[PDB]
């Protein structure tokens, strides 16, 4: 069962509750923008449906500093290292990428890395910021161990998403946004909620036995007794080594340049300090340094249009490109609202009650 | 059957034959270095075993200009566009990346893109150049249509490799280097030669029927009647959409910034002009702008060491990291030589005969 709430309601509510729990006002705006962006785009695991447990409960457990802003550790013409000061990933991310964009506009390219940060929601959000300014945007984050290396029998790597935003001449930019593992953990939380079984390729119990029940992974992976597979699965034959290497790429970019916790150290240091401390990276490339922007947008569109025009495999109506599915969901939800599960509705009611933030139900 | 030839013999021979067919001397050096690099690293599809048909025969058919050098079209502080002037990809690539490195050293980051170029051998080579200079190196190329989009029944995308080179405190750098499709076409040429069947996930006949016989793909994909799958296979469930999006990423980076042929236009324009005209991109990120180099090398090593130390799945002795397999092959071949198929030996003899380039057999 599900209840329809408008985007505006969800937007405003998130921002009021973040103020009530003592966020800096601009911080509340940055965080709710990237949270609602997840709901607008159909990443239902990364906005309101996770507002209470992943953000509010964590501010309550002192795991996030809601008034914190990043600090410049080392800055050059085209680069920067930021200490996240245990703030919102969305705060560090928004500032970091805006900063990378600013540097790209002045010099051609920009890269900003972050240490000592927290969960930053959808990777795609920061890449979208870059595409709106006529830059190619590449970004990612590490996360707590959930994914096994190739030939591994133990969670060691985060789901380590990579997002790539590229200006387009269409109504939406190209935007790849996804984990370097086949599945993220949030899809498992989702599949438990609606009581579906998961695909066999996504995860395995210790010893390599495939998982069909989403609960098995979620409970055992923090125990080091279950794990997710990289893109490419578990055999080199299907391409396992590639997703695994790409996962590591993300990890190194996220931790090695900023000196952030990596791999098993994320969870281990949370057991000591109470806080998940993570890294992020943000790259911006100024298109107009290479070619006219509209001429470039046209070329990207031409690639997309060509791709969608190729022969479709029987059984399938259409071919998509990166970010197409998200645009159509965004158009749908913008006008008709978002169908939220009952648990989320009840979480919202509870927050409304606690912080005296009015709700229309 | 196979005949052992030393790396030095292969190295020198390649360079003499390239001089004999009228290459600029420095060009012969750049090309043979990146060709032998393929043989040193165990990419047996991209060095001497392909010397005759992919390079020499093509210079003979006017498809490569062997004295050509790239031309600067548009240059900024951190960026550049090059016209490859129909030269060797290895020439354009080496110059392009060296140029991106040079800019990274001065400003923090560098990006050079190339249009109107040719086959550039192993992507990993250019990334290795960056890692040797203490930069993160990211690079790629587009190629003729061989790969189907997700839900597609037709080859449209190249195998579009992506290589990432990262400085390490180990004896070899981290180096991911591979196609964005599960398999490249060269692995198919290889499997025909030694008469093995290919995995079921790699390719399909028109209509989606898996291919077991490597010959079926090789003959039908240029006809538009067979195709390779992206990393992730053909179903979204296994992650198809990801490899597919990554493939497109490579394509856009390779063609849209430099104005190179893209997708179906590569083959189509070769049918008109006689020449495969391609794009490439090369990114270099100066580590020391962020963190001490050795401290960074140490962190990368720590990631690798942690990864290799995790529990190994029963049936498997060890876990590898990007570029490990290549280093061990390189160490082996450096001292004991390279076991070349009889066809390659015979190709070499023929070139020796034609161009009066001495061989020890
Ligand atoms: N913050 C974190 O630590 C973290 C960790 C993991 C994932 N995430 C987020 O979770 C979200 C979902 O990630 P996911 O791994 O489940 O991705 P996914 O499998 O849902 O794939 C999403 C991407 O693939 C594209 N796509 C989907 N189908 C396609 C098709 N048929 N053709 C072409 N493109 C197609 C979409 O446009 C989008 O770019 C992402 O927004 C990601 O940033 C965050
Ligand atoms: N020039 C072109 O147009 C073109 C096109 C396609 C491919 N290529 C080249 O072909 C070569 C082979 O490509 P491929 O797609 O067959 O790659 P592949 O499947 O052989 O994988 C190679 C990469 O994966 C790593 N690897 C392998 N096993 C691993 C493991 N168990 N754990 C961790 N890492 C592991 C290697 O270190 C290497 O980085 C590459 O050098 C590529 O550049 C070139």
């Amino acid at each position: 069962q599900t209840k329809n709430v408008s985007i505006d309601t969800i937007k405003e509510f998130m921002y009021q509750v973040l103020l009530k729990v003592g966020s800096d006002e601009e911080n509340a705006r940055m965080v709710r923008d990237t949270l609602i962006a997840a709901d607008l785009r159909g990443m239902d695991t990364h906005g309101i449906q996770r507002f209470k447990t992943v953000y509010i409960d964590r501010i309550k457990k002192g795991m996030i500093n809601p008034t914190a802003k990043p600090s410049i550790i080392r800055e050059t013409s085209t680069t920067c290292v930021l200490d996240g000061n245990n703030g919102f990933g969305h705060v560090n991310g928004t500032i970091g990428m805006k900063m990378a964009i600013e540097k790209a506009k002045k010099y051609g390219m920009g890269m900003v890395v972050v240490r000592n940060s927290t969960h930053f929601g959808i990777a795609g959000y920061y890449s979208l910021l870059a595409a709106q300014e006529g830059c190619i945007g590449i970004c990612g984050t590490n996360a707590r161990s959930s994914v096994a290396a190739t030939f591994g029998d133990e969670p060691i790597l985060g789901t380590n998403p990579l997002a790539i935003g590229i200006p387009s001449d269409e109504a939406f930019p190209y935007c790849f946004d996804g984990a370097t593992s086949i599945s993220p953990t949030g899809r498992f939380e989702k599949y438990v909620r609606m009581g579906k079984t998961v695909d066999k390729s996504w995860a395995s119990m210790k010893g390599g036995k495939p998982i069909e029940d989403p609960k098995e992974l979620l409970e055992n992976y923090p125990k080091g007794k279950a794990y997710l597979h990289p893109l490419g699965g578990s055999d080199e034959v299907s391409g396992s080594h590639k997703g695994y290497c790409l996962s590591e790429f993300v990890e190194i970019m996220s931790s090695c340049l900023s000196i952030a916790n990596f791999l098993n150290h994320i969870e281990e240091e949370k057991e000591k300090s109470g806080k998940f401390s993570l890294g992020h990276f943000f790259i911006a490339i100024n298109v107009e340094c290479f070619r006219d922007l509209n001429e470039f947008k046209k070329n990207v569109g031409d690639i997309n249009r060509t791709l969608r025009n190729t022969d479709k495999l029987p059984g399938h109506d259409r071919i998509y490109t990166a970010g197409e599915k998200e645009y159509e969901t965004e158009q749908k939800r913008r006008k008709f609202g978002d169908d939220l599960p009952l648990v989320t509705i009840n979480e919202m009611k509870e927050l409304s009650s606690f912080y005296n933030v009015p709700l229309p139900f």
